[PDB]
């Protein structure tokens, strides 16, 4: 069970935490990965979660891509959570650094509604280049299931809490 989270709404919770460390502690049913369409877990949250699985997430993801092809921006797939969670929900938020449509962020968060409870990062934040304040707004206005957000950066966490409407 999740501890130390600030409650933002009926169903959205937030904590300044490293999502890999949080996943190892909680062992949630679902950990969300900040995936790209190719499931190439190189950096940000994806690189960190993959390294914590000793690259097993990448090996499983390469088999998934070989069979199914790439995901869509805004889409997701459920794969194993390995040593971190029961499942990993790989969600592709739009990457502003690839010129992707920020309007797809709501579609990306809709994937969370297929899971009653999730440990997640803010979609499209960090190396995906979107405004994290707007990502949190889309999260609370889209996700209806119980989402526990892990914000890696303390300054960003404090700014997200202090500016939350
Ligand atoms: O804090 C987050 O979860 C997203 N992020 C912002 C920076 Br700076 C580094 N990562």
């Amino acid at each position: 069970s999740f501890s130390g989270y600030l409650k933002l709404t009926d169903n959205v919770y937030i904590k300044n935490a490293d999502i890999v460390e949080e996943a190892k502690k909680v062992k949630p049913t679902v950990v969300v990965n900040a995936a790209n369409v190719y499931l190439k877990h190189g950096g940000g949250v994806a690189g960190a979660l993959n390294k914590a699985t000793n690259n097993a997430m990448q090996v499983e993801s390469d088999d998934y891509i070989a069979t199914n092809g790439p995901l869509k921006v805004g889409g997701s797939c459920v794969l194993s959570g390995h040593n971190l969670a029961k499942h990993c929900l790989h969600v592709v938020g739009p990457n502003v650094n690839k010129g992707e449509d920020i309007q797809l962020l709501k579609s990306a968060y809709e994937n969370f509604n297929q899971h009653e409870v999730l440990l997640a990062p803010l979609l499209s934040a960090g190396i995906f280049g979107a405004d994290p304040i707007h990502s949190l707004r889309v999260c609370v206005d889209t996700v209806r299931t119980n989402v526990y957000l892990a914000v890696f950066d303390k300054n960003l966490y404090d700014k997200l809490v202090s500016s939350f409407l």
